[PDB]
C-alpha cells in the first residue's frame, strides 16, 4: 500500500472560507452517512483486498477520509480544490472498476448527492 495522501503540510499556504467550512459540514458529512459511502471513507486497502493491481492502475488516490482530515486541518486553499478530490475520487473508481460494478453504482449515487449538495454554496 501505498503512503495515504498528506494531510497537513507546514510550507502550504493554507485558507479557511465559508465555502471550505460547508464542504465539511454539510457536503462531506451528508455524504459520509449515505448507505454506500463506506468504501470511501478510507484509503483502499489493496493488501487487505488481494488487489495488487490497484495501485499500478490508479496514481493519484483519494478518499473520503483524506478530504475530511484535509478540510479539518484546513490544508485547502479554496473549495474547488477540495471540489478536485471529490472529482479525483469519483474518476479513480471509474477508471478502475466497469460500468455497472456494485462500487460502480455506489460511486454514481454517492456523486449525484454530491453535485447536487454543491450545485449552491454560500
Ligand atoms: C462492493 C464492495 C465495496 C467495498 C469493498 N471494500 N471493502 C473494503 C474493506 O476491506 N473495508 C472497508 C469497510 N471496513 C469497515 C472494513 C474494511 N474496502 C473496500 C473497497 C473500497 C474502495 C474500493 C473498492 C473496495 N473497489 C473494488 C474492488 C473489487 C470489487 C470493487 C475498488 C478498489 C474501488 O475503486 N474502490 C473505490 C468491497 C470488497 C466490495
Amino acid at each position: 500500500n501505498p503512503p495515504p495522501p498528506e494531510t497537513s503540510n507546514p510550507n502550504k499556504p493554507k485558507r479557511q472560507t465559508n465555502q471550505l467550512q460547508y464542504l465539511l459540514r454539510v457536503v462531506l458529512k451528508t455524504l459520509w452517512k449515505h448507505q454506500f459511502a463506506w468504501p470511501f471513507q478510507q484509503p483502499v486497502d489493496a493488501v487487505k483486498l488481494n488487489l495488487p493491481d490497484y495501485y499500478k492502475i490508479i496514481k493519484t488516490p483519494m478518499d473520503m477520509g483524506t478530504i475530511k482530515k484535509r478540510l479539518e486541518n484546513n490544508y485547502y486553499w479554496n473549495a474547488q480544490e477540495c471540489i478536485q478530490d471529490f472529482n479525483t475520487m469519483f474518476t479513480n473508481c471509474y477508471i478502475y472498476n466497469k460500468p455497472g460494478d456494485d462500487i460502480v453504482l455506489m460511486a454514481e449515487a454517492l456523486e449525484k448527492l454530491f453535485l447536487q449538495k454543491i450545485n449552491e454554496l454560500p
